[PDB]
């Protein structure tokens, strides 16, 4: 898969499990078309969101439901979610979106290889 | 002003100057209404976006135009922008500082919330 | 003061108060000499650690006692502290702001460097 | 291995390759005894630093030579290195030390499992 999502918990020092992630692609009318989604695994990872054929150039949004996660832990969060918006190519790779979560802070990083 | 935005450049170790910032509020429509906008100063800060009267309860989105910043420096960044979405003033008026730290392929955002 | 330390709590979204900060400078010995120390204020900031006269070229270490902070809150953190080591004033006098953002199992540190 | 190190480059969006990492254990006289070391792989990871038998409770320091990395890229860095100091146990796990590097900023996170 050319697109993977890895989420970590900076309060507990652990992968975030069962966190909902939605992926959108920007449409012609500049609205967000649902594209893919899932829930992070026990390793805090989400694989097999798309394929090389489906993942064409364009602008994508990755939305991590961080609020629901912190609610499950009984911790009051600041953000409604974590949103990463990026342009796939040019030109032509494997994308790993990493997210490090705290209740009042998050960081996201793109690891782009091949 | 109950809402302040501060941006830093993690590559140069300096405040980001002239960075565009757009604020939106979720209408009952469920659509995003333009709420306020501006650009960061020399200190990388943006003050006076709004007032205590105007800044009511709601869900707000703060879009920082990081792409324009990096490209002006000859850098092609990963992100289109840095976007912060949060519920404000749910338990009464607060003062919010939104801090962003920018790298070409990474950013972090932190909220500092105080009771005026 | 050419050296300022600022600390934030990423769990509460607030400045960290009464956080111990110890500064060291590498002697020709290659050992760390106690240079200065203090505690953060209500704003999570620590000013007046040193002066332009005293703050010469060298390698400096800034140890933030994050463990004590978290444990006071009933939290058992991963890190013993947050430690920043850097060469200062190599190309002339600069003003340094060391920013730390604290979570129980994670921290980030950023340097903001300006020419006075 | 009960201790792994993963390093990423936030400027290029890539794992950091060939970055020297040194591990120390605090001794009785409170000095840092060299314990293990190596260079990150093509995946920016460093495995097999120690074993379950060797990795006993105590205070450890992990030192990442970030300065040399940025020098190789021709980018002026702020820090001399990135240092993570922590106490292994109590009580009794797999430690992953993650580091996200920028020239004037770094973040480190502990992922502790099992």
């Amino acid at each position: 898969c050319p697109l993977m999502v890895k989420v970590l918990d900076a309060v507990r020092g652990s992968p975030t499990i069962n966190v909902a992630v939605h992926v959108f692609r920007k449409a012609a009318d500049d609205t967000w078309e649902p594209f893919a989604s899932g829930k992070t695994s026990e390793s805090g990872e989400l694989h097999g969101l798309t394929t090389e054929e489906e993942f064409v150039e364009g602008i994508y949004k990755v939305e991590i439901d961080t609020k629901s996660y912190w609610k499950a832990l009984g911790i009051s969060p600041f953000h409604e979610h974590a949103e990463v918006v990026f342009t796939a190519n040019d030109s032509g790779r494997r994308y790993t979106i990493a997210a490090l979560l705290s209740p009042y802070s998050y960081s996201t990083t793109a690891v782009v290889t091949n």
